[PDB]
């Protein structure tokens, strides 16, 4: 288990903007145009309810304040609830809300009043992560590199692997590494016998997992994973083409899967 803090979520229009820039010069596309290619959707101003959630570490400071403004960035009509919790919720349905947006430790949660979807971060994030990662416009190559295969790394490979890429996968945890190789069919990518990638995707709470010899020229790394999987030497040797953004484009991802 790894949260995020505070610290994490300062000025959170700035890395939503310039996150958004990136995947615009990555892609072709914005966030928008993405969570589109995805769901079909956009949104028409849904009344979406923020409630913070007291459970177990609690509330997390900027957490609420940050989704207010994402969900405002993507065109929502949001709020936060004054109440915490089941007092939030109920807050949250009486003022009518339509999506109900909260999170304890274990999960993070989109529900649609409306129709009934509901989304969870964990693969909403690998998702919308891994699918960047895969419309990188100069790629040149459908090999795909996934570092992590976790709640947020296994999905990303799974969508990836639906989206007919070719799938290598690393985890240090050889468990994971071979759950992913006998449900989904990826090739275990051996560290010792390393090849180059133009798309890369990790997903790990650890820095420095992209060894150098993995990278390419202008290569994207697509990247939930915090802190960053990535040295800054090693990202300016290679003009590495970075996606990560810490809440935002997880959040969009859960947002228009709802719609
Ligand atoms: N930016 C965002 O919007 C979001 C970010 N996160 C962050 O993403 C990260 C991953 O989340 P989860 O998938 O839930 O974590 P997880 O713990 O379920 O999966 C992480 C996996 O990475 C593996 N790993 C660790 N070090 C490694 C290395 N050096 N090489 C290869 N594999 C390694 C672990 O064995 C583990 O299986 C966390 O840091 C979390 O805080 C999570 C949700 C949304
Ligand atoms: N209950 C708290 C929120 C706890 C969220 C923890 N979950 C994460 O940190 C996920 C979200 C994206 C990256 N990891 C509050 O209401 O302030
Ligand atoms: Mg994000
Ligand atoms: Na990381």
């Amino acid at each position: 288990m790894a949260l995020l803090t505070p610290d994490d979520l300062i000025n959170i229009n700035m890395q939503l903007q310039k996150a958004d820039s990136a995947v615009q010069e990555v892609t072709g596309l914005d966030i928008k145009g993405i969570c589109k290619a995805l769901y079909g959707t956009f949104s028409s101003s849904e009344k979406v309810g923020i409630v913070p959630v007291t459970s177990g570490n609690g509330i997390i400071g900027n957490f609420s304040a940050s989704l207010h403004a994402i969900t405002q960035y993507f065109g929502f009509d949001s709020f936060v609830t004054d109440m915490p919790d089941v007092s939030g919720y109920y807050e949250a349905v009486q003022n009518g809300a339509e999506i109900i947006l909260m999170a304890d430790d274990r999960t993070f949660l989109a529900h649609n009043l409306k129709n009934g979807k509901m989304a969870n971060n964990q693969p909403c994030t690998g998702i919308i992560y891994a699918e960047i990662a895969s419309r990188y416009l100069k790629a040149d190559s459908k090999d795909v590199l996934v570092v992590g295969l976790g709640k947020v790394g296994f999905p990303g490979a799974e969508h990836l692997v639906q989206k007919d890429f070719r799938v290598y996968g690393y985890d240090a945890d050889e468990t994971l590494l071979e759950r992913a190789t006998s449900n989904l069919g990826i090739i275990p990518f051996d560290p010792a016998n390393p090849k180059k990638f133009s798309i890369i995707f990790e997903a790990t709470p650890c820095a420095n997992t992209i060894p150098e010899a993995v990278l390419s020229e202008n290569c994207v790394l697509s990247t939930p994973g915090i802190p960053c999987a990535i040295s800054e030497e090693l990202r300016d040797k290679y003009e590495v083409q970075l996606i990560a953004e810490p809440l935002g484009i997880g959040t969009a991802s859960m947002l228009y899967s709802v719609l």
